[PDB]
């Protein structure tokens, strides 16, 4: 079975020891990159001219590919921008980075506009391999509650994280129309993400129905 | 505007020409499907004669349907794209354009790397992210019929699968049916039909309609 994990732009930095541990698990994994250090540069564009929302998006898209060369590059994992192709790389290795630009921009089918980021390209890409297993590997331990000083969710459902600033809002629309178990889990620790895959219970946020 | 998507078979290669001609004429979003023009003989001739497997013989024939789209372009002066990102700029200035199906096909690749799966189903999977009604399939007869030869032209293909004589993909019924949309098989060396479907007018065709 596969399993495909975003890795945040928070993570850029720490991101060569995450990527070291996930290429010694014994599992099919999907790496999905985010907008690695680009992010600022491309807001840059959109706050200060008169690139609009869907040029900001081509644009950002584009960068999440930037990210996954970066990822190869230091990892020695192959790049696939087709999951016809990356399917080929799994038959043979256990890893595979998606450079997501050519399937998001071939398909447009999710409204492209900010607040579509690259944890709903993972969703999206998860749903097109119907993997049932979607890690977002962030910089904190998961989602912390609405209200201000809110403790660590261990568990928050579709309808609950309606109203909440600080998510893709597109997400949980994928998560629960295809049957996809979603994990918010700190990146910094390598260990919990060999442990979700392994179905071993360790600290993170799970989004289900 | 509304999308309709419309596939050009391979059988209609070399009456293309005047088709695209009369497409370009009329008031609507149109989005051209191109299947394997002349190449299918020789992608047959590659699976049949040596040891290309099923998906090599997929990717190929996917990448046969790009040529057909260029070689649609090249006669007819209509733009490509093989994103829909940017084909939906260029219907937002002009009336039509050309998908070159190849990199969305394998780019997703949710559907069976399979010989009973040509660009009838890559049309429809189009129109499904497109959000598109209307699929028409352009032939080089009138619609289904149930035999050759003297077979009988039908009205509505009704079932899951397509029991009778066409070149149509035999599992296109559950495309349409999964997707919600309405589908014809019409007689692309006769453009004034395809004109008539778009401007609910009557004409001969076959329906595809899972009731």
């Amino acid at each position: 079975p596969m399993h495909v994990i975003k890795i945040g732009g928070s993570l850029t930095f720490n991101s060569k020891n995450l990527l070291s541990k996930l290429i010694e698990l014994n599992k099919k994994i999907v790496l999905v990159p985010g907008g690695g250090n680009f992010a600022d540069s491309v807001r840059e564009l959109y706050d200060r001219t008169d690139l609009g929302e869907l040029g900001a998006h081509k644009i950002a898209t584009i960068c999440t590919d930037i990210t996954g060369i970066y990822f190869s590059e230091i990892s020695g994992i192959k790049t696939a921008n087709n999951l016809f192709d990356a399917k080929k790389i799994l038959e043979n290795e256990n890893i595979v980075i998606i450079l997501p630009s050519k399937i998001i921009l071939s398909t447009d089918e999710l409204p492209c506009s900010w607040s579509v980021t690259s944890d709903s390209f993972a969703a999206y890409i998860a749903k097109l391999l119907k993997s049932k297993v979607l890690i977002i590997a962030t910089d904190v331990d998961g989602i912390y509650d609405k209200y201000p000083e809110g403790k660590l969710l261990n568990t928050i459902n579709t309808k609950t994280i309606k109203g909440f600033t600080s998510v893709d809002k597109h997400l949980p629309k994928l998560i629960s129309e295809y049957g996809i178990e979603c994990f918010v889990v700190n990146g910094n620790h390598p260990e919990r993400i060999k442990n979700i895959l392994n179905d071993v219970s360790d600290t993170y946020t799970k989004i289900t129905l």
